[PDB]
């Protein structure tokens, strides 16, 4: 748009591309996400997204504006320094120090508990949409998109969506999501920060499902009442026994593993809430370290 000196392309999300951009008049640097079906844009999603502008929390990336013009919809966000995905890549030889991992998890749970208390769900959480700054904060970006817009497959044209963070109830085709889907994704991210490998790097929907099954055991009616009646459930699923859990995130102490196991419960009703998670003993010693960021 005319308004920006549009510095660069930041990345490509499920719902659209992100640019770093400078406002010519004001000089403020912002993150610009262009959404896109493109029939002209739904009114219903416009009000719902516009509503998100009222979210203010230290752990949520601020949505500054929502601009509908032409067939495109632009979300203008405050600009943060780096995404968690790039930071994890850069930390791969050493590892993110545990106190910083714990600090990030704590903050992210706070951001989720805030959103969830406001009845806003993410439903797309992943390292690419977690943003960090030089002072140790971490923030969730891109809430409320899948609820307002409905969930397509790709952004617009031919992108490979990440399945790695999808909750099992989603993979099994449940129509109604709950806040528990975000706890699941956060659990996957937590595990990935600790081990420096994705916990469940599925190639396809079924590979993703079966990777979860091989690790946590194939769910049944005992651990997950109602599971066998879900729309994509097949009695033909192989039956894998659950893995010893100390094999899943070995570096983690027992507090971390117990918290992680509660974030990974099959049954969304037994899965821990962000609010209860914040009270877990894992966070007794939580501090706020400063990351080393190469910008
Ligand atoms: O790669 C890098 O060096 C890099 C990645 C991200 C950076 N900042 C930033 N701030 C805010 C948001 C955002 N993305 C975003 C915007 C809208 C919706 C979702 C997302 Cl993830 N990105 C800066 C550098």
């Amino acid at each position: 748009m005319e308004n920006f000196q549009k510095v660069e392309k930041i990345g490509e999300g499920t719902y659209g591309v992100v640019y770093k951009a400078r406002n010519k008049l004001t000089g403020e640097v912002v993150a610009l996400k262009k959404i896109r079906e493109t029939e002209g844009v739904p009114s219903t999603a416009i009000r719902e997204i516009s509503l998100l502008k009222e979210l203010n929390h230290p752990n949520i990336v601020k949505l500054l504006d929502v601009i509908h013009t032409e067939n495109k919809l632009y979300l203008v966000f405050e600009f943060l320094h780096q995404d968690l995905k790039k930071f994890m890549d850069a930390s791969a030889l050493t590892g993110i120090p545990l106190p910083l991992i714990k600090s990030y998890l704590f903050q992210l749970l706070q951001g989720l508990a805030f959103c969830h208390s406001h009845r806003v769900l993410h439903r797309d959480l992943k390292p690419q949409n977690l943003l960090i700054n030089t002072e140790g904060a971490i923030k969730l970006a891109d809430f409320g998109l899948a609820r307002a817009f409905g969930v397509p497959v790709r952004t617009y044209t031919h992108e490979v969506v990440t399945l790695w963070y999808r909750a099992p109830e989603i993979l099994l085709g449940c129509k109604y999501y709950s806040t528990a889907v975000d706890i699941w994704s956060l659990g996957c991210i937590f595990a990935e920060m600790v081990t420096r490998r994705a916990l469940f790097p599925g190639d396809s929907e079924i590979d993703q499902l079966f990777r979860i099954f091989r690790t946590l055991g194939t769910p049944d009616e005992v651990v997950w009442p109602g599971v066998t009646s879900m729309p994509d459930y097949k009695p033909s699923f192989p039956k894998w026994a659950r893995q010893d859990f100390s094999k899943v995130v070995p570096p983690l102490d027992e507090d971390g593993r117990s918290l992680l196991s509660q974030m990974l419960h099959y049954d969304p009703n037994k899965r821990i809430s962000a609010k209860a998670a914040l009270a877990h003993p894992f966070f007794q010693d939580v501090t706020k370290p400063v990351p080393h960021l190469r910008l």
